[PDB]
């Protein structure tokens, strides 16, 4: 039955959608170590978001499953009878899940501690990581979009998915001829607005564009929204995520009865502060719980923050240079051969990343027999699962196939780069696989990837749910 499988994958790989593409495909039985299929497995390819597999495993080795993240509010000394402080500091230490609600709860704690007036300025301290916001080879044209958000120690995460360093723009039509209404979300009064957008006639064509022009903190809205059209919402990144957090914190303080008399800006807690008074703190959920929104939806910002958190633990440097070496060592310490790996970031957004399909499968084996294996696999998207927090990037794929509910795999997609890697659990044995496509021209060869993943589920002894 093993020859039948080899013939089937050979035929799937001759799909015309893979014209001019190099594709690494490796399948291994983890119970035996048997190499069921291998094609260009040593070839170096861009992984896209399959890079997160390496990042996640390294984070669980370096930081541990029980690891959580802190944010604190600091003043030089406690407030007195008059309840006055001078300068106040919001200090972030790499929480990727810090919501506006959490800023509110910290504002309430600052009020309940006796502070009524912040007489000086309020500062956002994100010096726990460096101020290098973006990886060198990331494309400037990508910068307005959530997956390309700037990386900071102090950032506000949006929604239940915890998209960091962004704001929600909402555009609403008005009457035909009148300007569209633009709602900047959290970045209201932080980011500049350039609204050139108009409301078009009922039934006219939607031509609405929402942009942040490179190197500015301005949201430029252009084009035309039809009068009868549904409101358009989009996540856009801001410049200096910590400063936005600072902005949102002032609003939180002012709403909890604390007057801020000064300005909002960046600044680290001064060195000459003898014994800083912690007026409020927040602790995140543990890394095992954080891994879910991170891996399920493939959060880029989370990955880069984790890398720099690795840099802090291994070296006390919230730095790409440190964290990426930290990732490499952690993988080596796990039993993974890192020869074919080139690490340029944690998210896989960098086109300077390189993996081989063998290395991915190697990692999947070593991860499978690790103490944190269950929190590891619980994070991976599950083929065909309706629940977005279970299905993830695989939620609307492989439904009604042998793979549905069974295959746990990480996706990866950019221009000319597509990947699918994970496990096929079968009664006799757990299968591990990697599929990495580079150079194809159409859209991601998802049909090809799904066909292989389904055939392997069938091989492992599964049938399609009906
Ligand atoms: C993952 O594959 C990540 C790395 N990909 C993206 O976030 C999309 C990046 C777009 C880059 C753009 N310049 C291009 O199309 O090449 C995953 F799963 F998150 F998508
Ligand atoms: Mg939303
Ligand atoms: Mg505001």
């Amino acid at each position: 039955r093993l020859t039948e499988l080899r013939e089937d994958i050979d035929a799937i790989l001759e799909d015309p959608a893979l014209e001019g593409a190099v594709s690494g495909v490796v399948v291994v039985d983890t119970a035996t170590g048997e190499e069921l299929y291998s094609r260009d497995g040593g070839e170096q390819l861009l992984p896209a978001s399959n890079m997160k597999l390496f990042t996640a495993a390294a984070a669980l080795e370096v930081l541990g499953a029980d690891h959580s993240f802190g944010t604190e509010v600091a003043a030089e000394s406690a407030p007195g009878r008059r309840g006055e402080v001078q300068d106040l500091y919001l200090v972030g230490r790499g929480d990727p899940t810090l919501s506006a609600e959490d800023l509110d709860a910290m504002a309430a704690e600052v009020a309940a501690s006796g502070v009524r007036t912040v007489r000086g300025d309020l500062y956002a301290d994100d010096t726990w990581f460096d101020s290098e916001r973006l990886v060198d080879d990331w494309w400037p044209e990508d910068e307005p979009y959530a997956y390309s958000a700037q990386i900071s120690a102090l950032t506000v995460a949006h929604g239940e998915r915890f998209d960091t360093g962004v704001t929600e723009v909402s555009v609403t039509p008005a009457a035909e001829g009148e300007p569209a209404d633009v709602d900047l979300g959290a970045a209201e009064g932080y980011a500049e607005l350039d609204n050139r957008a108009v409301t078009g006639a009922a039934g006219s064509a939607n031509t609405l564009v929402i942009d942040r022009p490179v190197g500015t903190n301005t949201i430029a809205v252009t084009g035309s929204l039809p009068a009868d059209a549904a409101p358009v919402t989009a996540l856009r990144t801001v410049d200096e995520p910590a400063a936005l957090a600072g902005h949102l914190f002032e609003e939180a303080l002012e709403s909890n009865g604390v007057t801020v008399k000064g300005d909002v800006g960046l600044g680290g807690v001064p060195a000459d502060w003898q014994d800083a008074e912690v007026l409020a703190d927040h602790t995140s959920a543990e890394l095992s719980e954080i891994l879910v929104p991170f891996m399920k939806f493939s959060n880029n910002g989370h990955a880069e923050m984790l890398v720099k958190s690795i840099g802090q633990e291994t070296a006390g440097a919230g730095t790409w240079d440190a964290g990426l070496v930290g990732v490499e060592e952690a993988l080596s310490g796990l039993g993974v051969d890192t020869a074919g790996l080139v690490l340029n970031d944690g998210s896989g957004l960098s086109r300077g990343n390189l993996v081989t399909a063998d290395t991915v499968v190697d990692l999947l084996g070593q991860a499978g027999s690790a103490p944190w294996a269950q929190t590891w696999s619980a994070s991976l998207p599950v083929a065909g699962e309706s629940d977005p927090f279970v299905g993830g990037t695989l939620a609307n794929r492989m439904r009604g196939t042998a793979a549905e509910g069974v295959v746990e795999a990480k996706t990866g997609t950019m221009s000319g780069v597509s990947a699918l890697s994970g496990y096929v659990p079968g009664p006799e044995g757990e299968l591990a696989f990697s599929i990495v496509n580079n150079g194809h021209s159409g859209p991601a060869p998802l049909a090809v990837q799904d066909a292989i993943a389904v055939r392997l589920a069938e091989y492992a002894g599964h049938q399609a749910p009906e």
